[PDB]
């Protein structure tokens, strides 16, 4: 045989399929949730790495009475968790800082070499005393691998996700999300670089705000085909 | 031969050949035209590779009262067209998306591999249907090679333009625009490598606002030296 | 041996050299200091390439009466100093310039290569006549070398300093400076490159607000451990 059915098997593939080419995107959405429900999303993209950045003052839950929070406003809170009595706050900021992070990444990843860092509210490597002296990037501990989290991707087999949960401080992001080469090929070889190196940094980023989850799932994760896991672990 | 003339000749040529010069840029400007006349560009510029990158809440005209709205504010409007009912919106938003985008590129262009990209509202490649599955950068039409516009450089033999019609949809922007290495010698290859890299991404970017185009001539074109054309096919 | 001296010996030198470490960051802290005392840092980090790019806009004192101004408004102010009568103001922006930039260097620099150009009000390179076809990066004046001011780091040997007083007109700048090769070992060279590239651009900015040096110290400087000098030849 049937002909109808061998073009929808064909088209099917087609899309299943097409993350894995040359210059197509891996895709990197973050996803904060806060106290009272709300959520907001980070999107990346890139065919050969992914680098999602995200700031400590972007990280806050930046809304107030309909208005948007202004970076100022928002560091000199942060302020007060990097350096002891830096601010003039009585009280902490928890209603502002996010209870979850959810990464999901999906596309052609290398399983083995994405790291996901979740560094320090000033953008330091995060440990007990953070300091100058010891901040580097990429830990050892910052590659999830088997830590990953398996999720649908309705005929990718190409997407995962990596969860963890706060502890009423800010933190900062660095996540690298390199492309699988285990076919053999070093694309960064021979006179491919430069086109590599052109494709690095490419794609526009997107900031998306939702007052709830379901919002979230109903304009962001089923309008585009990113399944995401609610905290029953029905899937999205 | 007269030697005040050739002093005048090497120094008009040391103008018009400086950009072919390692290290020299390549200079990208955006605009975009809306409704009422007002403009916003967009400047760019890197030796080695322009990456101009906007978000589609960058390309709304986002001043209201003399005020300008937050990114929050933008994006929420921005939803209603990525997302069927994903806002509050009763009525469009024409009136803040671009009618026209010219993109002026002047420098040691490869005009072969130049490439402008006009993607989706959240950043994903445009079709009818977008989709985390189909997403990809350089797509084939994206390199306008001979379609791109030529203009005067006064000189320079060096500066052409391309434009486009958009039809009341907010999209984002991804430009590439790397350098002409025709000469035969790949500047990515050998010890130079390190020298190149090092010099991607070190300049900064510039945005202005304009109330209307006469305004964007007198105080940025013809300021710097960008030759720009009108809805008459005047220069200025 | 006495052991508990020695184990306080290897601790010293374990955070002393830690920075000579793959995938340890350089270090680049830039102070803005205001006419009324007040001080703006601005931090970034990379283990290969620092990339501290800062758009003219973003070096205002841009705090009015308790709250951050937009970049329209501030981009409003510099437009007069780039193209005579652009904007509408009868006096000069001088109050939110700044007197003086300092820059805090520490970790493992190549001082031969770091590079500190202070460019235009729009991004061009400086010069009494800013325009597109003379515009350039790493021009020969920006490699300081021997003009870096040493400063303590504590027994990291690895802190310089460089310092400029501005003359009442918006700028912008670029700095760029690589890693510290010259043990002989080219990091770009063979299968390395890929994992180097991953690691560009990967490290959160930080920009801090302080209404007066003593509060930068107190809370940046002490808080981390970059060694400032003020006014006095006093550091802290
Ligand atoms: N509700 C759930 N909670 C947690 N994990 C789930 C849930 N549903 C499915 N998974 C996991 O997702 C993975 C992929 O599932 P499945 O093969 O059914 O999806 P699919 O639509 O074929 O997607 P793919 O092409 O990615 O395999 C499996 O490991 C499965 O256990
Ligand atoms: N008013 C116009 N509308 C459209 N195209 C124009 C207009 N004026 C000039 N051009 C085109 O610009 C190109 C360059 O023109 P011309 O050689 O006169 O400029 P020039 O000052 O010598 O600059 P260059 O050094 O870049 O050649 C030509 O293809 C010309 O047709
Ligand atoms: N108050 C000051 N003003 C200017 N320069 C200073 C001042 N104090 C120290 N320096 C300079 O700093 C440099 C390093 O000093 P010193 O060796 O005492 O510091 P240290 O704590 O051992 O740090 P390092 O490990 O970086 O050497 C010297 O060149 C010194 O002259
Ligand atoms: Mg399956
Ligand atoms: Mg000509
Ligand atoms: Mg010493």
């Amino acid at each position: 045989a049937d002909l109808s059915l061998a073009r929808q098997r064909l088209t099917d593939e087609s899309v299943n399929e097409a993350p894995r080419a040359y210059d197509a995107n891996m895709e990197l959405v973050i996803v904060a949730e806060y106290p009272e429900g709300q959520c907001k999303s980070f999107h990346f993209a890139n065919p050969f790495v992914i680098k999602g950045v995200i700031k400590s003052s972007e990280l806050m839950w930046d809304i107030d009475n309909g208005h948007q929070m202004s970076e100022y406003e928002l560091q000199r809170s942060i302020n007060g968790y990097a350096a002891s009595h830096s601010n003039m706050r009585q009280r902490s900021a928890i209603n502002r800082i996010p209870k979850k992070l959810s990464f999901y990444l999906r596309g052609n990843v290398d399983w083995n070499k994405a790291s996901i860092d979740i560094r320090g509210p000033t953008g330091l490597s995060m440990r007990q005393t953070e300091e100058y002296s010891l901040d580097r990037i990429r830990p050892p501990c910052s590659y999830k691998r088997n830590k990953f989290v398996d999720l649908p991707s309705c005929g990718g087999r190409c997407e995962k996700a990596w969860y963890v949960e706060l502890d009423g401080r800010p933190v900062s992001i660095a996540v690298i999300v390199p492309r699988n080469m285990h076919n053999g090929i070093n694309l960064y070889a021979g006179p491919l670089l430069g086109n590599v190196i052109e494709g690095l940094d490419t794609v526009p980023e997107c900031t998306q705000w939702f007052d709830n989850a379901p919002e979230l799932y109903a304009y962001h994760a089923s309008n585009y085909g990113m399944t995401m896991l609610d905290q029953f672990s029905v899937i999205h």
